[PDB]
């Protein structure tokens, strides 16, 4: 075998995809992380994978987990582990120890161990091996030079036998050391962590291959989501930019406003409403997903900041029925607070629901409602997370920012964000003669070539209006106008 | 190779003689330590630093969920 | 001899741009890290650039 | 010199300043630091000129080096210490350990030691010692305990002696404690402390006296660099203020704007070029480098921004030929990226470069760019360098600043420099019906009367040209100024009709 290094894909949602290819075959693989990260889930979900997908039994060893309980819990995301164990497809190597006993028992185990593994092996003609918590096997009464001999025992062995594996590490401090004795860490030939990161109270797990010996991978952290079909995760670095593009059109439901745009918004592209608070930017996305009610047609509708009936009431009030748009199960409203988890959950049930109705169209009900408490940098990504999804799937997406600043704002965003969106449409407050008329405008299109005027609007039970420009006024931008009155040319 | 039950100065004298003799062959030799945190100690004990004619560190630095790496001659 | 001190070529892009020359003759150098940073990798280069470079033999502990 | 302590100097540029003299004599100076500090290399140094500077023999301990190497190494810097060993001048002792040995020896051969030294000394004739890494020796199986009365042993026997002796120490962090076993700090008279902070991926090297028992001494960290000559420091505090002041003027390389200038720059002066980016700053400066030669003086350029080879194309589009100013020996761009090391480093090249070419003029284009990520303070530092040597030496200076924000910038400073300035050229945009014009200013003098008007100006290959003001102009400094007449069509030349003739015949 004079070839590149040899990659057994997991499965995992996600891992093959940071790890170009997956644990380095009949090697050692070690996912260390402080308690409640995964690792016992990622080894058995490894395990797991392996069978139900390739017939390659696994063998697991677990050093305090009855296998009564690895089973009992594995049941959590629907798989009877009993199944494959009656199967002899994967074998649960108890090798906790009972309520009593004696001491003085160091590499004395560690030795016959590596026998009833190596029985196994050969027995089940195992080739994915998983071994979770060797650690709660040295914290008998060990120092680090102990450790570092006897699980190098083991690897050595195991790579000898020539099966892939997996050890489970706990470790005290997210970023602190590897492994509980810094020496896991160079007797791996292959590192991964799982950190679990805490952060304004909210919990955000993350996956990060450190290294991989003899082989290329994705350098740094991935946001990962532990649900009912396992773990997942998104590689949203990894999301490539070979988003399909069509010339294709769509309406916006407000007419007018499609003459605007030239043509209206192109099916595969993304849209960003902006305005300041009252505006109307929850108007044009109701508005918006009426109209692909009426081409019979799914979209969805997530919105963070009302309610499932205040949204139909605000609805009636302007002439779409709602009511109806969810019979005829053509659109579909989700609600949830954004304080209710973390972006990264939430970039996921968004994709997860997606699935679950094809949609053609998509609106956000306000995006800076769920930048509401997270740094930049982490809203930022989730954008590019459901932006580049939407994308990439052919679904129309318009999003709803509401700038912090009524009048006089000097950015249609604030956590910059239109260098992610093709088309800009912003709604402003305009204060002409002791009033507060709005005003809206396609502010850019990509391809198009969208109204360059400021149109004032008004909102009616009919929806919106369009009107005509103020093309007699200066400074409109800022909010404040002053009209010019110019004497003509004065005669 | 201290890894086995040594403590700073036995280390300490281990690494001069180790060296030491290699620099009587007249080989020019690069050797390779591991650490723990990314700008913690240079090497493991506290110690090889002084030790050594020559010292590079190489850092894997996080930040940002994202890793920089970068290489050092102090 | 009775100069300054004398350096050969690791010929790893930037690194022999880095120390000035490279690596001083008859000396140990200690590159260190944490897990996963280069080492080895920079041990493995050391040597293969030596011999397919000046032709210089190398021999590497592991 | 009024202090109780008779000093010794080292020789080493900017230590007897920081130390008030140097060394006490008699006593023993722990200078520690962490790895790569400079440590070893003060030691020798310190050795070395005694030798080379007062005849004054000295010993060196080492104890994890080898006596080959020190002299191996002492090269680098030129020093054939080797020729001093074999003139008797610089005795070397080996206690390194061995390759082979054994284990066990830190205690009575510190009593052998104190006797070893003894006899150097006393063979040599010693006035000097150095002992290099004490710190190894406990380091065979010690705690701090054994360590102070250890080394105190050393110490006090080596003052009884009557030699000034220096001593290294190795510590972890670089602003923890300042030795390893937290003790060499108390036993010895002297501490200083060598530091190499790191801070933005590069590397600022420190040196700070601590203490010195008995006398006073600059205090807080002062940046040194190690060059080919050794150690170098800047007392960039010990900078007294009293260089000399001259009403001597000099061409600015523009005739209307030396008017503008009460007739022509100071010499002794700092010289302040502010504006937004494209305005023309970098042209000043080479119109000021260049007048320099074509008065056969000598000028530095320090070129951060663009290349040595752009700048003279530029230049020569710009009329003046740079080629040449370079072959008569007259003018030198250095050019450089700021990046290229922090700013310890450059004060210093530019320095240096001052040394060898002794310019009676010089320019740094765009200061603001070695601002680049350095904190102001550390900046505002550098800046009062260059500027420091340059007001010491009758030396002019021309400082260009880029200021971050153009049209509607409230300070022509950004950095707050402007108070170390002693004359300052304002260049801006001023937007006129659509187009993007720009006007000078003289905005500060310290000693001439200057012209207050805000003239605006042109430039074509030959240069900037000096038009008139926006006398019909409110909110200038703004950027778009506001149109209010009250003439124009006054009188400057009337006469309507055929007032032109054309290319043909006038
Ligand atoms: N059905 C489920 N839905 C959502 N989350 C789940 C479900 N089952 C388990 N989890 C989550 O996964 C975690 C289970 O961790 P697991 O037992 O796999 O190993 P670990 O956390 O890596 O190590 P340890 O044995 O110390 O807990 C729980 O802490 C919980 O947050
Ligand atoms: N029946 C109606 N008739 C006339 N105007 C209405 C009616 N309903 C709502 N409006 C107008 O629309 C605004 C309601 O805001 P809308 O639901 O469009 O979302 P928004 O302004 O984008 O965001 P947010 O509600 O979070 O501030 C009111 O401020 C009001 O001026
Ligand atoms: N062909 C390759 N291309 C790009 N990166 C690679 C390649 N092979 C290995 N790597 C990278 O190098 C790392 C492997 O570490 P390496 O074997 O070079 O030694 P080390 O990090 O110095 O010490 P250790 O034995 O603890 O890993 C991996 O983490 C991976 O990111
Ligand atoms: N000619 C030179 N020009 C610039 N730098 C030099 C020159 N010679 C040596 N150096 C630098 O000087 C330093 C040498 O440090 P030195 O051997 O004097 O003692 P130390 O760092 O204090 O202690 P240790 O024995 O633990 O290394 C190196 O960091 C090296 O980069
Ligand atoms: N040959 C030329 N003819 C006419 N105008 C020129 C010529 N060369 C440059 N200019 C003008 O001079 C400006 C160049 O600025 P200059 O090189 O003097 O330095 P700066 O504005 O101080 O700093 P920087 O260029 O780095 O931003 C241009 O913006 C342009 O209007
Ligand atoms: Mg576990
Ligand atoms: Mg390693
Ligand atoms: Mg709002
Ligand atoms: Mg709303
Ligand atoms: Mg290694
Ligand atoms: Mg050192
Ligand atoms: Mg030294
Ligand atoms: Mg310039």
């Amino acid at each position: 075998e004079h070839q590149a290094i040899a990659k057994m894909r997991t499965m995992i949602e996600g891992f093959d995809d940071i790890s170009h290819g997956g644990l380095p075959i009949g090697r050692s693989t070690l996912v260390s992380g402080t308690s409640g990260t995964g690792k016992t889930l990622f080894s058995i979900q490894f395990l797991y994978n392996g069978i139900i997908e390739f017939d390659e039994p696994g063998v697991f060893v677990t050093f305090e987990e009855t296998p009564q309980d690895i089973i009992k819990n594995a049941r959590s995301f629907g798989w009877d582990l009993a199944k494959l164990v009656d199967e002899g497809k994967l074998f649960i190597l108890d090798a906790s120890p009972d309520p009593e006993g004696q001491e003085v028992v160091g590499g004395f185990d560690l030795s016959a161990l590596i026998e009833r593994i190596n029985y196994a092996i050969q027995k089940y003609r195992a080739r994915r091996v998983s071994i979770d918590s060797v650690t709660s096997v040295f914290q008998q009464y060990d120092a680090s030079s102990v450790v570092r001999r006897e699980l190098f025992r083991l690897v050595a062995r195991l790579k000898q036998i020539g099966a892939t594996t997996v050890m489970t590490t706990e470790r005290i401090e997210e970023y602190g050391p590897i492994a509980r004795y810094g020496v896991e860490e160079f007797v791996s030939d292959n590192v991964v962590i799982l950190r679990n990161v805490l952060e304004g109270e909210r919990r955000r797990r993350t996956l990060e291959i450190l290294k991989l010996r003899g082989t290329s991978h994705m350098k740094g952290e991935y946001p990962f989501t532990i649900t009912d079909h396992g773990i997942n995760i998104f590689p949203l670095g990894a999301m490539r930019l070979t988003q399909r593009s069509s010339n294709v059109r769509v309406s916006s439901g407000v007419v007018r406003l499609d003459e605007m745009c030239g043509g209206g918004f192109f099916k595969d592209s993304i849209i960003l409403a902006t305005g300041a608070t009252g505006t109307g930017k929850t108007l044009l996305v109701s508005r918006f997903v009426e109209n692909a009610c009426a081409n019979k047609e799914r979209a969805i509708l997530f919105a963070y900041e009302e309610s499932r009936a205040q949204l139909l009431r605000n609805a009636y009030s302007w002439g779409m029925d709602f009511e109806e748009m969810e019979r005829q199960n053509l659109l579909k409203i989700v609600c949830a607070y954004p304080e209710s988890a973390g972006l990264e959950d939430h970039l996921q049930i968004i994709k997860s629901e997606i699935n679950d109705f094809k949609p053609a169209r998509i609106a956000i009900d306000s995006l800076s409602a769920l930048a509401r408490g997270v740094s930049n940098n982490a809203f930022r990504q989730f954008v590019i997370g459901v932006t580049g999804y939407a994308k990439q799937e052919e679904i129309t997406g318009l999003f709803t920012n509401t700038s912090d600043q009524f009048m006089g704002a000097h950015s249609i965003t604030d956590s910059h964000i239109a260098e992610i969106t093709d088309t800009i449409i912003l709604l402003q407050y305009v204060e002409i003669r002791g009033e507060m008329s709005r005003a809206i405008n396609v502010f850019k299109m990509r391809g198009s070539w969208h109204d360059k005027a400021i149109r004032e609007f008004m909102i009616s039970d009919k929806g919106p209006d369009i009107k005509d420009s103020f093309r007699n006024f200066e400074r409109i931008i800022s909010g404040s106008p002053t009209r010019i009155t110019v004497d003509e040319k004065s005669e």
